[PDB]
């Protein structure tokens, strides 16, 4: 599982996103325990836009880990792509939770809530974002 995991990492640092999921795949048949290694497959299917796909890796990578916030986040990043503004809020919350550090991500929660309509907690957010980093 490993040397053919790592032949998937390979390609995907070369911005070969097909190629790393036919190998994660190969890798993750010999050898599915790793959250780590489903979480990079759904990372190669956002990278190519097939972001249903990136859901159902991401969602693996929870079932197995629950305690990463980068798996949340791009989770919720996902069903920002596909307009689930709800529930990319709810994933956003948990990441968040999880690690309140980055501003990038109380930004992405703000505009979650700015798609939806629902402007105080937009700005509730994009204040929280803006006291860490008030460069953009
Ligand atoms: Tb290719
Ligand atoms: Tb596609
Ligand atoms: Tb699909």
């Amino acid at each position: 599982a490993e040397a053919w995991y790592n032949l998937g990492n390979a390609y995907y640092k070369q911005g070969d996103y097909d190629e790393a999921i036919e190998y994660y795949q190969k890798a993750l048949e010999l050898d599915p325990r790793s959250a780590e290694a489903w979480y990079n497959l759904g990372n190669a299917y956002y990278k190519q836009g097939d972001y249903d796909e990136a859901i159902e890796y991401y969602q693996k990578a929870l079932e197995l880990d629950p305690r990463s916030a980068e798996a949340w986040y791009n989770l919720g990043n996902a069903y920002y792509k596909q307009g689930d503004y709800d529930e990319a809020i709810e994933y956003y919350q948990k990441a968040l939770e999880l690690d309140p550090r980055s501003a990038e991500a109380w930004y992405n929660l703000g505009n979650a809530y700015y798609k939806q309509g629902d402007y105080d907690e937009a700005i509730e957010y994009y204040q929280k974002a803006l006291e860490l980093d008030p460069r953009s």
